[PDB]
């Protein structure tokens, strides 16, 4: 089963996932001076309604906050998308050491972690199964960490990650400010994409926020207190979750800002 450990991390995935090496793939370096500035972006508007969160478990790969989407409650519209894509979950990706843990890159710096925002887009397909699997389907937000002053909307996950330390293990969770992590500039960077975990769909709108939000240290430490094993199983800890980036294949990084 993949993960991020020597004999199942990124560099084999292709050999189950033959998509790993397909033309769309993420993350990617945002190179800054091949970035084309495009007026007929929107500004993002998002609404999270805090009592949408319903859950957070610990999937082996990272944390899940999943959120009921059934309602248009918990949306992103705007930006480069057409229609509104229901919040589906949050989950975050970290590395080993503090200064090297995000997935996306900008001119050659990485930050501590990277916090993804999952949508789907309700107005086209069923549900987010199906929308996973279209070119329009999903959009993710990508808010950058880096280490500063702590974040109560973190420590409201960090206190939940005892009780989540082995694979499939989850607990209640509800009263998320999720708009709390978002860092209080919302200009971005957008390029068409995929799942940066397997199966590596080709379905993304990527949305990376280009000001990081602060993490402490310490609070960055406690996600790699997780197993990416099961109850009873030999443990192993989810040190670090990130994908390196991947070729660019031609495509356009589009910023909403100059
Ligand atoms: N970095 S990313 O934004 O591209 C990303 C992740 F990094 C990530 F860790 C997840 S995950 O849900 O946290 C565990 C691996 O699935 C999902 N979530 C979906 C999922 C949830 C539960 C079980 C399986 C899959 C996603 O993996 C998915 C949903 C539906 C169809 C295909 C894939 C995800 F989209
Ligand atoms: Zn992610």
């Amino acid at each position: 089963s993949w993960g991020y450990r020597e004999h199942n991390g990124p560099i084999h995935w292709k050999e189950f996932f033959p998509i790993a090496d397909g033309d769309q793939q993420s993350p990617i370096e945002i190179k800054t001076k091949e970035v084309k500035y495009d007026s007929s972006l929107r500004p993002l508007s998002i609404k999270y309604d805090p009592s949408s969160a319903k859950i957070i478990s610990n999937s082996g790969h990272s944390f899940n906050v999943d959120f009921d989407d059934t309602e248009n409650k918990s949306v992103l519209r705007g930006g480069p998308l057409t229609g509104s894509y229901r919040l589906r979950q949050v989950h975050l990706h970290w590395g080993s050491a503090d200064d090297h843990g995000s997935e996306h890159i900008v001119d050659g710096v990485s930050y501590a972690a990277e916090l993804h925002v999952v949508h789907w887009n309700s107005d086209k397909y069923p549900s987010f199964v199906e929308a996973a699997h279209e070119p329009d389907g999903l959009a993710v937000l990508g808010v950058f960490l880096q280490i500063g002053e702590p974040n109560s909307q973190l420590q409201k996950i960090t206190d939940t990650l005892d009780s989540i330390k082995e694979k499939g293990k989850q607990t209640r969770f509800t009263n998320f400010d999720l708009l709390s992590l978002l860092p209080p500039s919302w200009d971005y960077w957008t390029y068409p994409g995929s799942l940066t975990v397997p199966p590596l769909l080709e379905s993304v709108t990527w949305i990376v926020l280009k000001q990081p939000i602060n993490i402490s240290s310490q609070q960055l430490a406690k996600f790699r207190s997780l197993l990416c094993t099961a109850e009873g199983e030999a443990a192993a800890f989810l040190v670090s979750n990130h994908r390196p980036p991947q070729p660019l294949k031609g495509r356009k990084v589009r910023a909403s800002f100059h």
